[PDB]
């Protein structure tokens, strides 16, 4: 192949040609969790449960290695099994869970903070919550003192916001029905 | 409050006391997406579709700003609407989607790579796929040339693996039914 001018995006045809159908060995795979490290689980738990309305579905403590895992999800607390074995199997088979990792001590270290991936070095950008109404969700967020990266009507793309959690991780607030207009 | 010995993390009742019930204004909120930046969408699309079995449910191009968004999910392709507007609304209301961001040109810069958050500076660690059988999933991964951070029987916690995607992002491979046994161990 001879050298080509700067490509640009992939075309739809190009992207589609890079995609294979799902092998039957993957048919039961599910995207179960996204893991973020948190400095202070008290502030993180208050933010994800009170501000965003998630439920704590599982807490795991590792006394020797000195860390805790918190699993948050949009689940009715009435569906949490009472028996601890059944609870962990149910929690870790939920789609779309958020795993917070607390390395014991980070809440007592004034020089410690995690990196949100949205400045050098970049990688992870954000989690995103679909909401029925971005403007009313963001008005409530304002009233609860939530720090904003992008208010819904600031920047080029109207109807879409970014807030941050107590560690500074970016959270997109989007309305699926308004994303078509943004194209 | 008097000074305390080094914190042993939260007790169950401490953690529970930091949790509020869900305000009715949040009742229809859902955890829709996790966004990772990818150097090369050809490699990333091949990895997430062929190796992990995800479906590309939406591609978005921004020709002036020069980036593309790829939405991947575990969805039956027969459920993807045919009409573009319905398709985007359906795609972006799916739970548990992966959004890959391609900043045009990164695939042509030999000194460029993204950071996976698992060395300084740390933050994000991983996504995780629940599978029926970690050992058979990982045997297949080996045969497809997938790079491993943790083989299922290496390290202290057996029955759990970590692979990496073409950018070096960590992906946990777990069996929900085997995570209970890991607590007692
Ligand atoms: C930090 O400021 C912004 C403002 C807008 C965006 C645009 C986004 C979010 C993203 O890149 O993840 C858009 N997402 C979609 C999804 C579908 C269709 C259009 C858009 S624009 C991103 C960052
Ligand atoms: C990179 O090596 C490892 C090895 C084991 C682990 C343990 C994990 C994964 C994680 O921290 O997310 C465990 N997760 C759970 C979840 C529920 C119950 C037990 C465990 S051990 C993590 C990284
Ligand atoms: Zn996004
Ligand atoms: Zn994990």
């Amino acid at each position: 192949a001879e050298p080509q001018p700067p490509s640009g995006g992939l075309t739809d045809e190009a992207a589609l040609s890079c995609c294979s159908d799902a092998d039957p060995s993957t048919k039961d795979f599910l995207l179960q969790q996204t893991m973020l490290r948190v400095k202070d689980p008290k502030k993180s738990l208050d933010f994800y449960t009170r501000v965003l309305g998630m439920t704590l579905i599982q807490k795991c403590d590792f006394p020797i290695m000195k860390f805790s895992l918190y699993f948050l999800a949009y689940e009715d607390k009435n569906d949490i099994p009472k028996e601890k074995d059944e609870k962990i199997a149910w929690a870790l088979s939920r789609k779309a869970t958020l795993e917070l990792t607390h390395n014991w001590g980070t809440e007592d270290d004034e020089t410690q903070s995690y990196h949100n991936g949205n400045s050098d070095p970049r990688g992870f950008g954000h989690i995103g919550i679909a909401v029925p109404d971005v403007y009313s969700a963001c008005k409530r967020f304002e009233e609860l003192g939530v720090k904003f990266v992008k208010k819904p009507d600031d920047g080029k793309m109207k109807g879409l916001a970014f807030i941050q959690d107590p560690d500074g991780y970016w959270i997109e607030i989007l309305n699926p029905n308004k994303m078509a207009t943004l194209m």
